[PDB]
């Protein structure tokens, strides 16, 4: 299993042609699962889920989608509320691949997209695994913007290696995971003009009239499927108090919290995350 | 595996002879694990863990201990703070069986005992699994006594089948688990004079000068081992807000919450509980 | 100031003629304030605010309204979602009495109506004082129905003195407030066929398709005015964890919590409550 | 009322002579009240309480004490756990000035000292007013160190104007309060060798064996007096989730939360804070 071998492309319609890049593995397996990566600068599916896709592929047919603005998917200068935008792209991909009701795995921004999708196209979404998800979360005690979000913002205004290293270091409990190579690899991807355009586009999308689409905590009580929430206790981007409204209002919810774990649950506690996901999605 | 076949007895010293009853299974297995049952009226190890001991025995050497005042262990009229009292009994049993550092599994009252033990004899306790544990929990939002505790109290003053049925029904989310047979079986065990003496003894123990031993949330920051907290979202005895101090202050803590689950986690979500416990304790 | 001297009536249009009963005092004063009472059986403005109306009249022009289904207001057999229904009644009264933009004081169900009114007629509502309010509250930790709501339902099914007294005793921290005279007076009002008619209507309205109007926590982020939330720490109907979404999302919110105080804040902490309200509404 | 007119000195014994600086006003008034300031760099009584001392003096005999290590009080190179250390200083001052049992007002670190004083000398402390207090607070959701505490540490390691300004900007909701004059005045006080001496002492005292004296949340259940907790919703040093253990376990506690207010409650909400304190201490 390699990046090149699993790579695939599709063109869908979201107010015009939109190129989506994704990775496909475990093709022969019975159950299809869609993975949606995090939203940090330079983030993409393969690197987001490096410790997970191979293991998950043994039990499931995996589709790891680069969300628009990330990876090798189109990076438009303008778009509406992001999760709905990415959901529309995902809705298009579903019809293309002929998928019915499929479980979704999403961390952070991808979590928000997974949920927005499940609300907008209820018949198409199965079980959810959401790790420190945005949108669905609302920080009842943490003043917004959180420290994590501040460091994201500072990078957007001033995209330097130092600001990106600073951002990555508040993503994780074990800061040794932030290696010089990772910073370099991420900075190289994040600093290109196409990626920086995508970053600005996200910022403007917050000022949209469709902002209420972002506040998914208002709507997830409508979700009928099982939902597994996974959180890092030391998450400084979407801290733990953000899980409570969702945990309360989603009828078939579960929550798992890791101590000594940050926002990057799928990396920091990759083994514990994998087994939990496999079991929750039926063991395939 | 049956009740009679696994049954064992030991005599330990807690300010004099104390008969302890327990169940032993999976004798040939590498890792020893101690189970500590819930504190409801008529509660005991076998019935508390009926859906779990057999499955756990395949991976571990299981010791399911009837805590003093319950099952076939001695039911003294007088004792000090209960968790310390039960811990002293357990401390005695450890030395007798020649045990070193052993992981503890305890729900509700047994959870409180497991924790009190881990604090008082730090070298002797390994990993903890605690389901809706007492003592370690403190209800930050729920007014005390909770509805669950009220129904326990009403039974103590007025031990009738109706009050016990009422108590059992707020133990679980799925009330169909409260079958006529269960109520009858529990009432028969709970209503005997020896068991009712034990119930009164518990009540008086709250008035003790050693009450501070009960408030384990003050001390568990001292715990160095991994601790798995498991909660039912609809727990009406020790509600979910009681997990927060422990989750915060125990350095290597985890928390798992089940939606559509009450205080009896090990029964209501018995499969999910078993696999979680097996994985957390090393898969044996 | 007596019930008789302050008594007033008005007829407004909510899908036809609707009689509203209210109490008026401090007629000469500059600033108008509307009080909206709790939703318990036999509840009405006068008994609900007996400890407050006299004091508030010294500073404000007070209007304490019996909400439809309560007091001497019409008790219809049929109505929609209650808070929207009662708000429509209150809007009609505003126009009749010629009121402009007025601050609102509401505890429990009346809190919900106050909030519902403020959302539906934004130009007409000023500062809000809300005591253990329904609707805007959502219990993030307490399993629903709460102990309070359960005992209300039990009385509704079986309207007996014993069940009402049981209901009343979980309304307050200090149970000595629940005197035989109080139980009898509430029971007499609650046991009339007209009040029983209203109970049936309230029950049926829950099955309505407009239920989402009830979930005001989804909407209060839109409130532009200052809002003072007041809670009893030991509130067993609308517990303290229910304040969190509102405190977070209402931009100019405040929260005051009284220790050793239940659901009936305006009674148990009447003096402290009066001063907070008087100061918060400008000292008049 | 000026810094010069109110200035006073006293020498007390805490393991030897210790100079305490304080401000005294309202000398003729019946009820004495002690103010204990925050722990920021350059912090002292006068600047901390500039918006309050004049107003409080109208009703109370006010004593605003520079805690050791701050203001014009002795800045020793060595000391034990700070709150116990400062409390011992305050106890000596009480005896010298002949005070009996006095209410205490303390924000942040001074809140911790107030609480520490109230626990160690129970007969000497009256009603407590605590604004975003240290020590009694424990952040159940916010990962430690908080954003505020981090920026304080960064300044301590690298005491530069840029780092201090960064620290000051997370003290308040309204950042316009952080003016160039403020940054310069605090930086000048913080940059003196004596203050740098005190910083080193504070840093070293954390490594002490008496650290558990710092964790006052474990002990405040023993407080018998009324305690008014005041918090800014947007407090980024001691966030709102930190109030919960204290609100729960202090029997006669109250909590007031201001929306659109940070860590410096007495400055940002100075008028609302003054009235709450004046009323809470009896109106004098
Ligand atoms: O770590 S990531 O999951 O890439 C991430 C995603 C979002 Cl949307 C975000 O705001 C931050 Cl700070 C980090
Ligand atoms: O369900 S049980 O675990 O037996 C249980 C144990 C205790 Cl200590 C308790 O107070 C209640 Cl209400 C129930
Ligand atoms: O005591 S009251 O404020 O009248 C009250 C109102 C409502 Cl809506 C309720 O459900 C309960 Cl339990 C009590
Ligand atoms: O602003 S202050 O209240 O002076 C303050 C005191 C302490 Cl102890 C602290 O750690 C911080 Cl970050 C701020």
């Amino acid at each position: 299993l390699t990046f090149e071998s699993t790579s695939r492309f599709a063109e869908v319609d979201v107010d015009g042609p939109l190129k989506l890049h994704y990775h496909e593995a475990g093709v022969g397996n019975d159950q299809t699962v869609v993975l949606l990566h995090g939203g940090g600068p330079g983030a993409a599916s393969w690197t987001n889920f490096s410790r997970n896709i191979a293991v998950l592929a043994r039990h499931f047919h995996v589709l790891a989608v680069d969300q628009p603005g990330y990876g090798h998917s189109d990076k438009r200068a303008e778009h509406g509320q992001f999760n709905r935008y990415a959901a529309m792209a995902l809705k298009g991909l579903f019809d293309q691949l002929g998928l019915g009701r499929v479980p979704l795995v999403g961390n952070s921004l991808g979590g928000g997209t997974a949920v927005r999708f499940a609300l907008d196209y209820p018949a198409r979404a199965g079980r959810l695994v959401l790790m420190g998800p945005g949108g669905l979360s609302i920080n009842l005690f943490a003043p917004d913007p959180t420290e994590g979000v501040k460091r994201l913002s500072k990078f957007s205004v001033a995209p330097t290696r130092e600001n990106l290293e600073a951002f990555l270091r508040v993503m994780v409990y074990d800061k040794n995971l932030i290696t010089p190579e990772l910073v370099d690899q991420r900075f190289a991807l994040a600093s290109t003009p196409e990626s920086l355009t995508a970053t600005r586009a996200m910022g403007k999308s917050f000022a949209g009239a469709d902002f209420e689409a972002g506040m998914m905590w208002r709507e997830v009580y409508r979700l009928r499927q099982p939902v597994l929430l996974i959180w890092g206790r030391e998450d400084r981007v979407n801290p733990l108090d953000g899980a409570l409204v969702a945990l309360k209002t989603i009828p078939r919810a579960q929550l798992h919290v890791f101590g000594q774990c940050g926002h990057w649950v799928q990396v920091e506690k990759f083994d514990e995350f994998n087994k939990l996901t496999i079991e929750f999605l039926g063991g395939g």
